[PDB]
């Protein structure tokens, strides 16, 4: 079989109609469970933003992500690294999990790499080479956090719903809704975070009505992702071809939420905008 993954933008007010159509064909796989929140880090010079915008060889993006509501304790510390084609290497994404109570301390170097990985080394369930890999990752994140004086700058939030028939991978779909960016920085003298890795005056309670609305960017689209596995040489189901060819959706290229968030919410601060 051949794979295809495609993303489409959807007008917000077509969401219900779109979900109804999908549900005729694929079933859905508290309301807070569907939340995905990521806190992107950068510094006062927006060094990481510019590095990612320009696609510098080696340009890193750093974000801390959690799935679900505010009782979720597992925080994923994530780093993306851009590699230019000329290197012969592919860009990479990597992450490791941390309990929430260790996040501030880890980022500050008060909770050490050895401490992060002590228990997983003790249980020896993970191959040591993988643990080594994760240690190099954690150390390098800790280092850039300090060296580049990074702090929380923008949050991305959205809800993800997935639709899938068990045992049939011909078509799998996800729908991301409530796409939102929220300021996390202190650049205007407003201390949004009070030394924490994320602001705590909101949770996953979109659309965050309690906040200063200038801190919020509500994205004007939802995102549909369709993944196909098509036996060569058959066709994808007719209903999918019809849907994707309809007025309800439009194909879109790769779009950075980090870049969109900074460029939109801190427009007065950037001197290059996509």
């Amino acid at each position: 079989f051949v794979r295809q993954t495609t993303k489409y933008w959807v007008h917000p007010d077509n969401i219900t109609e779109l979900k109804l159509i999908i549900l005729k064909h694929l079933p859905v796989l508290e309301r807070e469970d569907s939340a995905i929140t990521s806190i992107y880090f950068d510094n006062e010079n927006l060094d990481l933003y510019y590095g990612r915008l320009r696609k510098d060889e080696g340009a890193e993006a750093h974000r801390l992500r959690w799935y679900g509501g505010m009782s979720t304790d597992t925080i994923f510390v994530e780093r993306k690294t851009h590699r230019e084609d000329w290197t012969g290497e592919k860009s990479v994404k990597a992450r490791f999990a941390l309990k929430e109570r260790h996040v501030n301390d880890f980022l500050k170097g008060k909770y050490t790499v050895d401490q992060v990985f002590a228990k997983m080394r003790k249980e020896g369930k993970k191959p040591m080479n993988e643990i080594e890999n994760l240690e190099a990752l954690a150390s390098e994140i800790q280092y850039v956090m300090l060296k580049k004086k990074l702090r929380p700058v923008v949050r991305s939030f959205y809800n993800r719903t997935a639709f899938q028939l068990p045992g049939d991978a011909r078509v799998r779909i996800s729908l991301d809704t409530e796409l939102t960016m929220v300021r996390e920085d202190n650049f205007d003298g407003v201390d949004r975070t009070h030394k924490n890795w994320r602001r705590t005056d909101i949770g996953v309670d979109w659309p965050f009505k309690q906040l200063d609305d200038k801190d919020i960017c509500r994205f004007p689209y939802a995102v549909l992702e369709v993944k196909l596995q098509t036996q060569l040489g058959q066709e994808p189901p007719e209903w999918v071809r019809e849907l994707v060819g309809s007025h309800l959706v439009e194909p879109v290229p790769k779009f950075s939420k980090f870049i969109h968030g900074v460029a939109t919410l801190l427009n007065d601060k950037v001197d290059s905008i996509p």
